[PDB]
């Protein structure tokens, strides 16, 4: 389901101190590039 604003903030700050998921959640969002590097998401 939807995540809240907390929860999206969450994986962006993770996302952002890895560059490589940082480029790919330009494109395929957030959700993608965080599970592509971290699994699935655990919330
Ligand atoms: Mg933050």
């Amino acid at each position: 389901k939807e995540l809240t604003l907390a929860q999206t903030e969450s994986l962006r700050e993770v996302c952002e101190t890895n560059m490589a998921c940082d480029e790919m959640a330009d494109a395929q969002g957030i959700v993608a590039a965080y599970q592509a590097f971290y699994g699935p998401i655990p919330f």
